[PDB]
């Protein structure tokens, strides 16, 4: 059908909107703390702490697959990269305080990602 073909060109469109936001959120991140999964083999407790595991690059897979239905899921994925890390990591280090400054920096491209997805509809 025609509607089909439209909806997900909407969806393209989305994911091309996303696909932005991702990478001026992961410029946010010049450390390069949550560009990949926390490994099990250097942090084998880590399942036992956080039962939803987040990362950049698992984000931008799904991302590729237009696995992001709105921007809705796609914060969702962003929040569990924070909060994951702050709750894993106390408040005295580096990885911790990485989590706070991605949070506060990535908030305002956010801000104007929901505007911009609303404006276009």
């Amino acid at each position: 059908s025609m509607e089909q073909v439209a909806m997900e060109l909407r969806l393209t469109e989305l994911t091309r909107l996303l696909r932005s936001v991702l990478d001026q959120l992961q410029d946010k991140d010049p450390a390069r703390i949550f560009a990949q999964p926390v490994s099990l083999k250097e942090v084998p407790d880590y399942l036992d702490h956080i039962k939803h595991p987040m990362d950049f690059a698992t984000m931008r897979k799904r991302l590729e697959a237009q696995g992001y239905k709105n921007l809705h899921e796609f914060e969702e994925d962003f929040d569990l990269i924070i909060d994951n890390c702050m709750k894993y990591n106390a408040r005295d280090t580096v990885f911790y305080r990485a989590a706070v400054r991605l949070r506060d920096q990535g908030g305002v491209v956010l801000r104007q990602a929901r505007r911009e997805v609303d404006s276009i509809g």
